[PDB]
């Protein structure tokens, strides 16, 4: 009944926490995580973690133990998942899209449609960008039979807060089996820069660097209100026959525009150097919805630590088994 999870190996406050919350809500199985971030200088639950826990609590009327800052043990007993309108505030301490990742899978199982609006940080280097959710994950979720639509309403560039991201979701009626493999041909490359409170030549230089390495069929520069920054991100959308993927980098303080763009070029080339449609990050975000569908597969060039973490937690809550068969430097991930 009570699922016991160990945070000692990493992600106790992160991916394990987020996936455990939603799976717990979905299945009705309570869980306890112990040793949350025990080996970190500031150990246990951090502010952003409690926000995620409190959000899940509100959605399903949960009882919780140990939901305090610095706690290395968390116990969560879910109640019934209610649809409806939710507003969460994670502030600069966290990522809007990570709260969304935490709560949305549960809402696929609510009794009615929901809307979730989260205030806090956007454009975080360690979270799915709102546009990634919208343009990469959501078209695939739709294929799986999950219908949700995310819109960023306001930026609050990391490490600030003040951004706003909202998702509309409806309960799943029926799941489908999504099967992905080879990427197929390029249809177009789309380069993008966002700026807030940063000189416009910075975007021009970033686009120029991208163009240096790729033929860009589309190019976009968006200058946002200064108060939403300072901030700068560069993205590249790879639209292929079989999938659309997206890669982004967050501009750093003392890093030249050219270097920032160079980091993104390297990332995209690494993706293109393999045959797989699904990229490194998307892989970890497909595991949960495919496990819930009971079936599905994709290939990925490099199974990440996060992908494996997610697989393990999912298998703890659901009687599914992932196969990961690697040949020729590409791993086929299949929900048995
Ligand atoms: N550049 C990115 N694009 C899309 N998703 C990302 C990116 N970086 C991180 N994520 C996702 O955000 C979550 C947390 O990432 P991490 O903390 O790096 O494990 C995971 O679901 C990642 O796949």
């Amino acid at each position: 009944r009570m699922i016991a999870l160990d945070g000692a190996q990493g992600e106790g406050g992160g991916q394990i926490l987020r996936s455990a919350l939603s799976l717990s809500m979905i299945t009705g199985q309570p869980f306890t995580i112990t040793s949350i971030r025990a080996g970190r200088a500031k150990p246990g639950l951090l502010r952003q973690h409690l926000t995620a826990v409190k959000a899940a609590t509100e959605i399903c009327g949960a009882t919780v133990e140990g939901a305090e800052l610095g706690s290395q043990r968390l116990l969560f007993r879910p109640g019934t998942v209610r649809g409806g309108d939710y507003r969460f505030a994670i502030g600069s301490a966290g990522s809007c899209t990570l709260v969304l990742q935490t709560v949305l899978p549960a809402l696929w199982f609510a009794d009615g449609p929901s809307r979730v609006e989260v205030s806090g940080g956007t454009d975080n280097p360690s979270a799915p960008p709102a546009d990634f959710i919208r343009r990469v994950l959501e078209p695939l979720l739709a294929k799986i039979g999950i219908h949700q639509q995310t819109t960023l309403l306001r930026h609050g560039f990391y490490p600030a807060g003040g951004g706003v991201v909202a998702t509309e979701v409806s309960p799943v009626a029926s799941f489908n089996t999504l099967q992905l493999g080879e990427r197929g041909n390029i249809v177009q490359m789309r380069g993008e820069v966002l700026l807030a409170g940063v000189p416009r030549h910075v975007a021009e230089r970033e686009i120029a660097t991208l163009a240096g390495s790729f033929s860009l069929h589309e190019q976009n520069i968006h200058n946002l209100p200064r108060d939403q920054g300072p901030g700068n991100t560069v993205s590249l959308e790879v639209e292929s026959e079989n999938i659309t993927e997206r890669f982004f980098v967050v501009g750093e303080k003392r890093v030249s525009a050219e270097v920032v763009a160079a980091q993104l070029v390297k990332e995209v080339k690494r993706y293109l150097a393999s045959t797989a449609a699904v990229g490194e990050y998307l892989a970890d975000q497909l595991v949960l919805p495919m496990a819930l569908a009971g079936a599905g597969e994709f290939t990925v060039a490099h199974p990440s630590s996060n992908l494996l973490t997610n697989i393990a937690v999912v298998e703890r809550f659901l009687p599914v088994r992932f196969s990961l068969i690697e040949t020729d430097g590409v791993t086929r991930v299949s929900i048995e």
